[PDB]
């Protein structure tokens, strides 16, 4: 698995939120870090 998508890319679709993002895999979550 672990196709298209970037932890890193969907870290800074999180972190503008005050947040941390994580997408293992493919499936982004963001959470409070």
């Amino acid at each position: 698995g672990s196709a298209f998508c970037n932890l890193r890319r969907c870290e800074l679709s999180c972190r503008s939120l005050g947040l941390l993002g994580k997408c293992i895999g493919e499936e982004c979550k963001c959470v409070p870090y």
